[PDB]
């Protein structure tokens, strides 16, 4: 139907909150590669044979033609990174989790946003192409920049190669499909159960957040018997997407759900919301070889980070596994880790993010 149009308008209101004029510029080739001092979120990732290829790509886009990988990434960043930097500066309340600092108050902010309409909460990821939602991503970028007919054509041409290209290309795009596809699901879930609500009632019953293809969705009890994992998964295949649950209940609680390979843990003693990383991920950070074979430059640092990551689980888990990781590294290398205590890591996070 013409619901893509109302999805797009609702989303725009949300995603455009907090606009800064200093960010509505296409970046120079140098800014695209080494960042700019306008944002903490525009940062730095032959020297003149590829600039000549970016040039060929930009001009060919200006006349409507697209070409066929590093030059694509720099171009895309030039025309889109200010927008992405805007989403990151207004993160979480704008439904976009790109830029979340899980060691900081962002995590409790994410929790405050996913408990806004009660206790029911779901999570999962989508998989496929739907060029009608993708199209509108170019549109919303263009609406953000307001910089002329030519730039708009370039954003539309670049977006057509994003999936075949990189990380900053598909990740905010899939965030957009999330915010869009789940307002659409809300509307098609109300027609199949004959509820006299419209997409403008989404923002009164649903709070959501996304990181690329992965989301967490909070919804009120009022809407929960017709808008939940079961119905939303079905609605989402009407749009061309499989929508699996990470790990089928109709809802859960914020403490049961996994997001960015982490969980929402409230620490009763230290009264704080923390982001324990899955042990299966933590435990692939060290090199366990007892002969210290492929010890790379970052092996020591990888071990230290794994142990820092243990400090956001309960203390029992940090006490068990930090000793295991510490002894393994010692026997393998004959060297030692510089690690902190449990409350030492907690204090590190307080001094840097709560103060
Ligand atoms: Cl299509
Ligand atoms: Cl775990
Ligand atoms: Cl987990
Ligand atoms: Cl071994
Ligand atoms: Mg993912
Ligand atoms: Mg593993």
């Amino acid at each position: 139907k013409d619901m893509i149009d109302e999805a797009y308008q609702l989303t725009k209101s949300v995603w455009l909150k907090g606009m800064r004029d200093e960010l509505k510029k296409v970046l120079t080739y140098e800014e695209a590669i080494c960042g700019s001092e306008v944002s903490e979120y525009i940062s730095s990732i032959l020297n003149e044979d590829v600039r000549l290829a970016v040039q060929q790509r930009i001009q060919a886009a200006r006349e409507g033609k697209r070409l066929p990988p590093m030059d694509f990434s720099i171009a895309f960043r030039m025309y889109y990174l200010g927008f992405i930097a805007h989403l990151m500066e207004n993160r979480i309340t704008n439904e976009v989790s790109i830029g979340t600092n899980v060691y900081s108050q962002d995590w409790s902010k994410t929790v405050r946003k996913l408990t806004k309409f009660g206790n029911k909460v779901i999570a999962g990821d989508f998989s496929t192409l739907n060029v009608c939602i993708m199209e509108k991503f170019a549109d919303l970028a263009n609406e953000f920049y307001d910089d002329g007919k030519e730039n708009n054509l370039i954003r539309h041409v670049l977006l057509m190669d994003v999936y075949n290209s990189g990380n900053p290309a598909t990740t905010p795009l899939n965030c957009f499909i999330n915010s869009m596809g789940l307002r659409m699901c809300f509307a098609i879930c109300a027609k199949n159960a004959g509820i006299k609500m419209t997409m403008k009632d989404f923002g009164k019953h649903v709070s959501m957040v996304s990181y690329g293809d992965d989301n967490v969705i909070n919804f009120s009890d009022e809407v929960c018997e017709w808008y939940n994992m079961e119905t939303i998964a079905k609605a989402f295949e009407t749009l061309g997407f499989t929508y699996t649950d990470e790990l089928v209940p109709k809802w859960r609680s914020i403490k049961d759900v996994q997001y960015l390979k982490r969980k929402f843990r409230y620490d009763e003693q230290r009264k704080v919301w923390e982001a324990p990383l899955c042990m299966d991920t933590i435990l692939e950070m060290p090199n366990w070889c007892r002969g210290g074979l492929d010890i790379q430059e970052g092996t020591k640092l990888n071990c230290e980070n794994a142990i820092m990551e243990l400090s956001m689980h309960e203390e029992s888990v940090f006490d068990t596994w930090s000793k295991i990781i510490d002894r393994a590294y010692a026997n393998a290398t004959g060297d030692h880790l510089d690690i902190n205590t449990y409350r030492g890591y907690a204090q590190e996070r307080f001094l840097e993010y709560y103060m």
